[PDB]
């Protein structure tokens, strides 16, 4: 962005260190840039003490019906979009009463998830780079509309380099991935099939971190993923941590997810996951561990003396069947140890809880477990959501708070309906009876890309119609599901 | 009001075999649903009509929309009187310096037991219009969220206020009194009875008598305790006489709190359900509110009498209740055969509607049994319609869409992204919708809200009505400055 904004009027949530709230709050911002944020007063001195130059192109927006947040930072997310036909998804029948525990739930079926994220790589190749763009494009944009203004991949079903594109062209922050898998467990072997070479994975990933240097806009940066600890030998793992020590880099991973991991683990590998990071040298500072809940006293410890941070998905574990909430409690006690814990939407291959979502979960779920209301304040949903996430994902230099010399990344919602109707703390009003869809307006570096509920800077229905056609294409070419249990789906959709 | 067909949307019924119908249809007649099913079905409905009824048939396009029954919220308190004093308008924005109250850490069981005591002596202090406008503005915003069946377990405002509020919304209710006739004193070892149980009984026969005219079919009444640690035997045993000799249902909030069960021995020589059970109140009339906190001996009583269980588990975490995963009695008791509906309780200020209650559950009882089937979302719709109705013993009327039922529906809008290619808009609408996405909510057949608008009320007229009354109530009443009300009210957007 070009020139200074004033947002004035609102209430100003920060996410700042003091999780500072200002009623009548302003936030004034130059090009991409936070300048001032306080009370209204306060703000309107840093205005007068501009370059004449710069306050005379000033353009103010009046707040005072908005409620002001910091850019959401979903630092754990997959795009999965590819998926829409087969995973959970389109197919099935209108009724629910057949439904059976599968997948993730009743502990996990632990040689399926391993199959299944083996598999990715080869999926990924039969997309063309049309529908990997038209399918990352839509997915990340429905991240956007509701507030996510910088977004982590975590290992996607989707072309690297598409996604960078999909981020460059929507104009929101991109932390982007690769897929990684070098082991899969084969029951009928009684070992896991080490199904690629570590050193391949990790030049797959010096490719992409050399690509994303050449981006020139700050807003694409990338960090390693190991899919799942299942699916990782230990070559791998020391290639992990040589590379991010090299390169200075975050590292993200899945672990403790499952009841039925350690089992696995210790049967195919002889060892749980944490232990199997901590060997390598990966829990440390600078390891999102997803999930993180079936965790014992020694790798709870580890992760405590490491700093590592848990990155929880507390919107999303019921519908998967999956436990990493009350069946351990070890987040919630690794959050009052003084463990960082963001929160993030994790992701399926339809559109499920965004961030807003998931901040109303953990001020639920987390406060509903302790019997203490101030165990997650709506302050603390919104920080684990913004400022905590974005340090987990090592971009708290740039975003997740409002604080002078930080982006220009904030979100706007009306409080002007019954639902915050005399609520002083509208936050609390938003987790109560607001989501995704009511984000107003979302700016990331100054730039306005939403507006009214509306993409400012995109064709919604050119983003929808390219995501159904390249669905189309993919899922009738790629996962072979014939043209006539497709086509009466999207004859159904509403353009 | 004559014959309306809503067709081509994805409709729920909830009925008893949990149903749904893509492309599916409602044709209405009068107040009636008289056909539900897959369009084409519905349509020899239309032609097998008479030809004056058909004449006039109107045709809803519903076509972008799913439709739902009527929410039945059977666990509610009317509590807006106190929107400036109960965790409500006058708190910092910053919530930095909140401790854990009242409900919070196990229940502050003396002031819990000595704020229920105070309620007859704040609705004595209200005035007609004061608790006509609140209970007006505090039903609208149910009814705005899709609840068209809305059960009083305990009001702080006048009975009669609040039938009133529900005869000009066109919404259906169960009203109750306020019953408390005794108090957990801290200087004392025993309950101070407070109250003749006789007057306590006397009133809810008042509001009793006053609604037995009434030829709507939407007003109803249930008494209520408002709570195990307020009631003597002699109230408990009057009110068991009662709901026998009227053949009513009984309600009562019990096993709410940990420490509920040590309070109601030191000061009762009893725990709340065993209490019941002795007056004979453990049977298939009770809704037992929250009921979580229960021993082996309790639940079996539960199960023994087919009560029913009303939960709140959108409001428990920023109440610091634990009345869902402390004991797991709740789910516990859904699985062994236990009728539990979900309901929002209430606060002072709007909070989680039913639409956030359900997908509380199909969140949170799912995620504690790792089994997304537990609750299935037509589960989550079923606990807050059918069974709920079940509860009010209202679900010969009201609770599902099919033939003889009224017309009480709801449609929501499954055009945008949020809904896109998912066959069950209903799991789209727990992810990512709530109260605010009921676009048209339909009782006995008339349009109450459209596009997400009051039908046949001014919006702003029943919100300024409201601030107005509040303000009188809270200087007056609650004794607090107008210094401090005043500013507030100032910077409400009109
Ligand atoms: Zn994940
Ligand atoms: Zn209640």
């Amino acid at each position: 962005a070009m020139g200074a904004r004033l947002i004035t009027g609102g209430t100003v949530y920060t996410a700042d260190a003091q999780e500072s709230v200002h009623a009548r709050g302003a936030v004034l911002t130059v090009d991409d840039k936070v300048v001032a944020v306080g009370p209204a007063v306060e703000v309107e001195q840093a205005v007068q003490a501009l370059d004449p130059a710069v306050r005379a192109e000033l353009r103010r927006l009046d707040a005072s019906r908005m409620m002001v947040l910091p850019g959401f930072v979903n630092a754990h997310w997959h795009e999965m979009f590819a998926m829409g036909f087969t995973m959970r998804g389109a197919l099935r029948p209108p009724s629910d009463r057949a439904d059976q525990v599968a997948f993730m739930g009743g502990g996990g079926d632990m040689h399926q998830i391993s199959a299944t994220f083996d598999r990715f790589d080869g999926l990924i190749e039969a997309m063309t780079e049309d529908e990997a763009r038209a399918i990352a494009e839509y997915s990340m944009w429905i991240q956007l509309r509701g507030g996510v203004t910088t977004l982590g991949d975590m290992g996607s079903l989707n072309r690297p380099l598409a996604m960078v594109e999909a981020a460059r062209r929507l104009g929101m922050r991109f932390s982007a991935s690769t897929w990684a898998s070098d082991a899969v467990l084969a029951p009928d072997r009684s070992r896991f099939l080490r199904t690629r070479d570590a050193d391949t994975v990790l030049a797959s990933f010096e490719a992409l971190l050399g690509a994303v240097a050449a981006d020139p806009t700050g807003r694409i940066r990338c960090r390693p993923n190991v899919s799942y600890v299942t699916n990782m030998t230990d070559e791998l793992a020391r290639g992990m941590a040589e590379l991010v020590e090299r390169h200075d880099l975050p590292f993200a991973t899945h672990v403790g997810a499952l009841r039925n991991e350690a089992d696995a683990m210790r049967a195919y590998h002889g060892e749980t996951g944490v232990r199997r990071l901590a060997e390598a040298g990966l829990v440390d500072e600078r390891l999102m561990a997803g999930h993180s809940a079936f965790l014992d006293d020694q790798e709870q410890k580890l992760m405590l003396a490491g700093r590592a941070h848990i990155s929880h998905s507390p919107g999303k574990y019921g519908p998967s069947g999956e436990s990493a909430l009350t069946e351990t409690g070890v987040v919630p006690a690794l959050r009052r140890a003084g463990l960082d814990v963001s929160l993030s939407t994790d992701a399926a291959a339809l559109p499920g809880a965004g961030i807003a979502e998931t901040m109303r979960a953990a001020w639920q779920m987390y406060n509903e477990m302790s019997a203490d209301q101030t165990e997650v304040l709506p302050t603390d949903a919104l920080a684990m959501a913004t400022r905590i996430a974005a340090k987990g994902l090592r971009w708290d230099d740039a975003v997740g708070s409002l604080e002078p010399g930080k982006q220009a990344d904030l979100l706007l919602v009306r409080t002007d309906d019954w639902r915050y109707l005399l609520n002083p703390r509208p936050l609390e009003s938003f987790l109560w009876l607001a989501g995704s869809a009511d984000v107003d307006t979302v700016i990331v570096g100054g730039r306005t890309l939403v507006e009214g509920g509306r993409g400012v800077e995109v064709d919604e229905a050119a983003l929808r119609d390219r995501y159904l056609q390249a669905l189309r294409g993919f899922t009738t070419r790629a996962l072979r599901v014939p043209a006539e249990a497709v086509d009466p789906v999207l004859a159904e959709v509403a353009r």
